[PDB]
């Protein structure tokens, strides 16, 4: 069997308060986890994840095929040319088992300057009919802000961990402009489970999603309590334990770029499991024009030979590349 990955549980509650020394002790834990497997569980995070799961299940189990077409992104519905990121990602029974619903910043409204400009990666969210899904949009928008708040706290810990002031990332992570996304992914139980919907790794492991690094600064994930993720390490792919009270945190490739791989974006993959479950990531993205000068916390003078990259350039290029590599979700 594969060995268990070292995924420590870190109590992040000090990151919400004003005890600077305690924040440093959290930052050290983040540093250690980021230098090791690249994953940790954030605990004492303050979010009601059980309610998140319940509301998400009520949505996934009640939405109809009709509504899925009507919410579909462009990849599934040519009539919806503005929906590149936000909307419904359909399953293809017999071929693609997973389905999902993505939404973006609720502040991306029709009058937002980036929406008026039609700037890439910005879109106005689409939502199902309120009468068919009472309370869902309100719940989902509030969840965006709850996980935004946790993410801001986590970003203060990553900044302190890297030797920076606590707002070093967080000053570029703003309610009015963040490109962050929530994805409500449904993995189904299927009997029989179609082989075409199961991928196979070079080591023989059955997978739902192949190896990748995340397109994010950090990723802040709630999943059901069903083991499925693996992380590549020196010792091969290792299993990340489940814990559906904590949030699983890892860095994405923008952090790797900014830190000159001090905090790598861990390569990870999703095992095939025949289970009805949920995967609810929040991809922590900055603003379109956010640029942080790359640095190197292993170099005496802190300098890096990487060029600055705006977050919008990073994101637009990354999302396309991930689809080309691992397929349209
Ligand atoms: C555990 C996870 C976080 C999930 N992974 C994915 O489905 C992949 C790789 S993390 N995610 C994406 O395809 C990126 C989605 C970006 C989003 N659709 C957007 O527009 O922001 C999974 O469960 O499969
Ligand atoms: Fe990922």
């Amino acid at each position: 069997s594969v060995s268990k990955a070292n995924v420590p549980k870190i109590d992040v509650s000090p990151l919400f308060g004003d005890d600077q020394a305690a924040k440093m002790r959290v930052a050290q834990q983040i540093d250690a986890a980021s230098r090791d497997t690249g994953f940790f569980y954030a605990v004492n995070h303050g979010i009601n994840v059980q309610r998140l799961s319940q509301k998400t299940k009520e949505f996934h189990m009640s939405i109809t095929p009709e509504e899925k077409w009507d919410l579909a992104i462009r990849a599934y519905n040519k009539e919806h040319q503005d929906q590149v990121r936000a909307g419904y990602y359909l399953s293809i029974p017999g071929k693609k088992a997973v389905e999902s619903f993505c939404y973006l910043n609720p502040n991306f409204t029709p009058d937002h300057p980036r929406i008026q400009a039609k700037t890439p990666t910005h879109e106005v969210n689409v939502w199902p009919d309120e009468t068919k899904h009472p309370g869902f949009q309100d719940f989902a928008e509030q969840y965006y802000w709850d996980v935004f708040g946790l993410s801001s706290a986590l970003l203060k810990g990553y900044a302190l961990a890297l030797g920076k002031e606590e707002n070093f990332f967080a000053r570029h992570f703003k309610p009015d402009d963040t490109l962050a996304s929530v994805v409500l992914i449904r993995y189904p139980y299927l009997d029989p489970y179609p082989e075409a919907a199961i991928k196979t790794a070079a080591d023989g492991t059955k997978l739902s999603f192949e190896w990748h690094e995340d397109v994010s600064l950090i990723t802040v994930l709630y999943q059901s309590n069903v083991q499925n993720l693996q992380v590549e390490t020196a010792a091969g792919y290792q299993d990340i334990e489940a814990d559906d009270t904590g949030y699983l945190i890892n860095c994405g490739s923008y952090m790797a770029h900014l830190t000159n791989n001090y905090y790598k974006a861990p390569i990870h993959r999703v095992k095939w499991v025949n289970a009805e479950r949920q995967s609810l990531p929040f991809f922590v993205n900055l603003g379109y024009d956010s640029v942080i000068d790359p640095f190197d916390p292993r170099e005496p003078n802190g300098k890096s030979d990487r060029e600055p990259l705006s977050y919008g350039d990073y994101l637009q290029n990354g999302l396309v590349s991930l689809i080309n590599k691992n397929g349209q979700t």
